């Protein structure tokens, strides 16, 4: 399982990588805005909250194929464990394939059904993102997108992963990984609520009282 | 898995050939006389327009099957490792089994039901075409007798594909896909649809304008 | 069961009110425009085309509540027996309470999702048209969304009906059925689909062949 | 529960009347074909056979609308209060409105899948009778085809009745029964098949046995 | 719920009537014969044995309708509440027809098949009885042909009941009672285990122990 | 159905009224909090932004249930149409009962477990609320929750509603809605979400663009 | 895949062995009988029509295992590739094991439930032959029978193979396959109907026209 | 599949080994009483009824384990092949393992439930003899027990047996071997009703008439 | 599968270790407290009560990562096959990692989500431990947590186990086991019932009665 983070905070990520097995962090063109750094500085600075190692993920924002692989070409000059984005476009599967052709890793990313995502796998992408909370949002059923698409992808281009993406609920992410998706990405907020749990917590204090009860101390 | 275009119009190949991991086109009957240019034109121009590679597919004429052994033979002297399409009828089953001893490839076409697929796998067909929307249209149901056929092959004859054909909407395509075809043949407006979407234009433009209002620009 | 044909095209009406029992005609923006005839002709004619009876729908063209008001009471000083279709977005649904004081009877249209299907019924609409194959093209399930609708309606809001619309084959018309669906609207080609099949169409010859055998002509 | 057999067999008819509770006999222009009487003949000897009460079917010949009302007149004229069938075909549709009108009772026959069958009952048929076996024979599912229709009765037209048809076996006609079918016309010889058991015959010959070891005889 | 118990130990009747609220009992030539006491003394003493109350079944023995219909009249004149039981077959269909007619009650026995117990209800049987065991025992499936009966019977023939038959354990019983079945006929060894347990026998000798240990006696 | 908004945003309350056929609003401790209005200021505010009409949700702050009571009154005395929420706890189901007798309506809150919710019906509660993210966000299923709760209710106690509540995205609401739920209430983010869609967007674009085709305007 | 034909119809296998892959010919003692030709005319009339090849099945008359011994060397003394059907009693199982003993090959036949199937594999028999239609004429599920076989088989005995016999539709047919019965033998009919199909004739029509209409001839 | 029979029935076993593939015989301690044979005389005795070969079950009557481990090697004494029966009790388990370290072959009796079953295996028994009658006979849900038996076995213990046991039915059996049971002891009356039938018998008798009346004669 | 009894109680565990194949014991800091014995003497008296072999678990006190490995070392310092529990919290799981790359293995405790669970794997717990009746206690589904858990570490983290904790009744157990858990503790009441029951206990009572009565004693 590859588990990312889903963000521009270089410090959450650094706060985040001691605490999670992190494959590395996913960006997309609102992210990378929302923290007003540009790619060249942004991707080192995530390398390094990392650890200095691990796999980042950066977005095209040129909108023909061959534009597209000219911003591919800049990405993967910025950093070396890095695969470009396409949106699955009409543009965006022609990138796809010469990107191949060249031999720059790609993900097939603003899926919002299961048949664009197979496309993008087929036509060479490594991953394929579908945007589950998007596909909810918008009056869809995002978890029977990911189902279908995980579906097409074991059956029909296995060398492929889904890398889940877009959460609102812990319940959507638990969903996609039952569904059998190989990689996710979490926003900060539902990362963190994974790991926070006041059941937990009280499991602990009462643990701790009964310790103090037998021996005295909250110790070993 | 094998995509294939359900086409005569060499133009619209070309264009989507860029686009899409195509595997080749197929015709029948009605698409050839559809674009009113003869298949000794016709498949050379199709050839071409994929890259001078892929796999065509032309269905015979004749009502006999030693006619039809003929007409494979005319086929693929004009498309040296064309797949010939067979109906699978009585005479259509004769002719398969023949083409088997001779080793000219074959696809059992025109299937509306599953076992009568099998039966053209079995003959020696390594396709067969069922027509999904076609039975769909006359009240049975397509998508059931697709999976029905690919349970029959798996079981049955394995090393032969379902190659699913005929379709009004994306949704029958997917469907397909979903119950394991190895192939599928689509339509230009069907597969142009797959790659279509107004979620996913709006998604585009969201991130432009975010990165625009950070960055002041849209590109990278 | 209302059954409606969706269509602008008046001699296509006069005739298929002969062979179906027709609740009258839908249109919509499209429609209309395909059929070059405005309105104020449109709307008699298919009055006149169904026998001087059935119930007719045609759709606002304004973008805010006033004005859909407005385009509402032209609509319906054209025809008596009109219900006025009504786009389910924000000023959309504003129009359709407006009209619900106003005792204008409503369709909630360009529906694809079920929740917003539902809020067009809460908000006093009589009708509501999900638009299954455009669901389908875009990547969803439009049956799933269909089904969804309907039990909505059965739960919250018994007195508005399904009005199933956008077609492309016989099975998506006859899922929306199989969903409960008490009204629905066929394009002219689904419609002729339904009531033409190659079996039926053999098994009268047979009956023929078979009469003509044992009594030497094919009438009683 | 209406039993009805499907034949031209007078002698049948009286022998099978006195064994099952018979509602009455359906026939088709295949069925009167094979028996070689013609109906002004056929259908007084079968009303007889039945013990003078009883409902028959029989079908119009005509493939107008207009000349199919006119057979059916002349049907009604040798069997006052016999139910008509006619195929649901284009002009069939308009015969069963047309009938509708006129007050004669009508079956919407020769059915070869769900929706059709629902139009039919629409127009005014009281019964729809499904070709269960002809479908199964051509590659369908006849009983998934009748659950639909049922259901569709049900949901939509809950006046009208589906009287299934066309056996080659109990099983068929079993699951017709279990699907809720509120008709049924049975062959000869499944109906047949129904009543004969080597089981029950067995168990029989072991209670005459067993009777006759305890008291020496085989009556009460 | 009408419970009865299949038996002609009049001794036995007697010993459970006070333990099971008895609807009655069963008896069938077999049974009758292992108890070597002809129906003119055990269906006194069985009415006796019930307290002078409860409804008894007896079968008839002769092969043709008539001789059937004579038996019947034999035996409702050895006891008031009587149901003639009638193997369901050619003549017995013919017999229960003619019984329904004269307005002898009959149950309709000898059904391993659903189809043929549903047939005999519409003959006119207040109650049928298939053989579940016999089904079980000769490779079929006792309990599915039970749940396809009561299906039909509740369909189709609401008005008779299932008398559920011939048991070799619990949970056949329990399996039929489950399906709905709205009478039913024990043998005295399933009976017996239905109120025989290891786990309450246990229960009880706990729960005096423990009152022994608080109280230093076993009684209130 | 009861459609709340979950607010204490006058002004957005507002807005939305005229759009949605609002029940009222709902508020919470937290949520009253963050618009740093006091209740007897706010409520009035939501009825007066709601059309002065409409019901209003507020819940108790005691911790005895003697102290809710009291806050139970007060509440009740600022506004008519006013249901208490009082959370399910030990105290908080001992005042439900208590405002049962006094007859003040209340609804039971803070529920993340089924019984919990029923327990609080029993009591008296008229409304149940489960808090559906939180159970998502906490490693638990909400939906399943809300499913079993529903059940509960439907069995035993079917004079109470559930209100479900706490809400990420518009597919946890829906579900809601298909799980029957009577009631419901939505934050600002959810409900306009319902009603924001870039495919119906796009669908009254091409319809405007089309009209314009045909008409030379984008009125009718 | 084996494809046998259960005939003793030489001149229609000849005719047949042309056009489905055919594995061999199947006999039982009525079929032999019908076709008034005995065994060892029969068979080899057989080998030849088969094209001189192909696996040949015919059954032991004798009711003793000794007598079937018997048979079953007679059998193999007409016919090289013969496998000796056995049917499955208390001898029909002690014959089954002398012969596996003798290395003869078996096919145990006349069964009617899973279990007795079973036990003629482990017992030695290469093929097992349930009576798919007379199951389900004597008011069982012949198709359940058969999944349950299949079942047994490949847990139990997987070098054993069913060959599913006894049809009235192609529906059974394909429902055995369906289950993954590993060789089936069909009827003429039967297997007639596979392969005509007025849908199929009618797509074939319509190619034909439309291929006239643009060039001019109905061939390539 | 090891198919046993479960008895002390010499002659029996004489009889039936020549009809069923038998790997032998199980003994408890009822079924050896019943017999009235000592186990040393017994064994031997089953041993050349079988012909000189299988393998043999009998159970230990001590109840501390020390002691069970004594009966166990006395029993290995009397006859090679034979496989110690322990019940599954806290002795028995203790038993188990120490059996399980001396290499004397184990199986785990008395099993009323799946874990207490899985927990012998886990000790060391080879086979798991679950008493699936006898938990129908009090309540409970045998086959169901076994299910989850073979589950836990595959699962956590793949190297022992299900040895399913305790029969009134074949229904019983043949769900046992559904489920998955690689062996299974029957009781006579059970084993002979798999192989007698009244469809088979009568298959039979119709295969003779038909061949006499062909040849006239019923060998072949 | 790994076998593990949860409990301080050193002679109650030597007691059981010959009863059930155990890896070894379980503690949590409640458990210990309840012994009101330290680590330092409690966790040898296991080793020794276990026979001087198997697996203990105990858990860390401290609640920064780096009190959590100084505890793991404490630990570790006790007994030699020990792993240490941590709980999965921030801190825990910063632990986790930093315990992995020091080769000191872990279990991850209070696990009450499938996610959380998980997280701890991929961390590198080799062990996950949900809490299963303290999930059924707290008003949520502890069985489907573990479904959910166990399918997580399949998929994605195959490497670790699910070892199942918390237990009131053996069925919660049983279902872990069902689930596929490769590791389970059981408290000592729940793995006394699965060994103690009365109706094994009748069994073995009838067998020495029956045994009795033939050979006049209840021994071998």
């Amino acid at each position: 399982m590859e588990l990312y983070l889903d963000t521009s905070d270089v410090a959450a990520v650094k706060k985040l990588a001691r605490i999670f097995p992190l494959a590395g962090v996913t960006t997309n063109p609102s992210i990378v805005a929302a923290g007003k750094t540009p790619l060249d500085e942004l991707l080192p600075a995530l390398h390094d909250a990392l650890g200095g190692k691990g796999r980042l993920f950066a977005q095209v924002m040129a909108t023909t194929a061959e534009g597209m692989v000219e911003d591919a070409r800049k990405l993967r000059a910025i950093i070396n464990d890095l695969v470009v984005k396409v949106p699955v476009t009409v543009e965006g599967l022609a990138a796809i394939k010469m990107l191949k052709a060249e031999g720059i890793p790609t993900l097939g990313t603003a899926v919002y059904g299961a048949a664009q995502g197979m496309l993008s796998a087929l036509a060479g992408a490594e991953y394929v993102a579908p945007y589950v909370n998007r596909v909810d949002a918008q009056g869809g059923d995002g978890i029977q997108t990911v189902i279908e698409l995980q579906q097409l992808l074991t059956l029909h281009a296995p060398q492929s992963k889904v890398l889940a993406a877009s959460f609102k609920t812990p319940r959507q992410a638990l969903d996609c990984l039952l569904a059998g998706c190989e990689s996710i990405t979490l926003p900060l907020d539902v990362a963190q609520q994974f790991i926070t749990s006041p059941a937990v917590d009280a499991a602990i204090v009462k643990f701790e009282q009964d310790w103090q009860g037998a021996f005295g101390r909250t110790s070993i």
